[PDB]
């Protein structure tokens, strides 16, 4: 019954305070994806775990071209929940539907094009080492490079 | 189309390059042996990826995620997820994450197997911090 799934969940989480481990929050732990809004392609950013993580959907409607960006410091992951993509990592190409997943790793280039006429919806993490960015830099000065 | 997608990849190092595989359709994921899983993706310290499938009925029972983030992609079924004794009912495109420091379970409550793709990531500098991890690395 689609009544009992809601759209949003909100819950009281522990909050891995090191001085408090029984210090609680409520935190939004969920989401049912078509039901989100989002802001040529869409996105809204869901789960954030600054500065390690953070993850949210993706939506490209037919005939959407996403041009080649950089992962940079960034692992990519991607799931493809609807639709078509031709996607290129690094001048290798690939297609993928439904259940298809695909990494873009650290310091990479890549790129997504719809290729279907049903808009195609993502599911993104993206996620960072803090440890060895402190210790390499992000690229930034002085450590471009 | 493909199963396994091969690629050269830039090793962040600073050209050096590599064979990894970067792509899988999950569908033809074999996978290992109550709940079945499948690593696919490792980028050792800070992240991982894999397929989990839960056959009906199945119950995966309370751990704790400790010093990591874990998200859930629903591809197939209907679960029912407990996070720090909350229970609350999700099915397929519906995603959850389970915070740091904290408890959780997951059961299969429908007819069909259960699906997911996870991801978990940890925050090295904080694990740093805390003295987590031994000198081996």
């Amino acid at each position: 019954y689609d009544a009992f799934y809601k759209d949003e969940i909100n819950c009281e989480v522990l909050s891995w305070n090191e001085q408090n481990p029984k210090a609680s929050e409520e935190r939004v732990v969920g989401y049912s994806l078509p039901s989100v809004n989002l802001q040529q392609l869409k996105f809204a950013s869901l789960f954030k775990e600054e500065p390690s993580f953070a993850a949210g959907v993706v939506e490209m409607p037919a005939g959407a071209e996403k041009p080649v960006k950089p992962s940079k410091h960034n692992i990519m992951s991607f799931c493809i929940l609807q639709g078509k993509i031709e996607v290129t990592v690094n001048a290798t190409t690939f297609r993928m539907k439904k259940d298809g997943v695909f990494i873009v790793p650290r310091g990479n280039y890549y790129s997504i094009k719809n290729i279907g006429k049903e808009a195609v919806r993502l599911y993104y993490t993206h996620a960072t080492d803090t440890l060895e960015n402190k210790r390499r830099g992000i690229g930034d000065f002085p450590n471009e490079r």
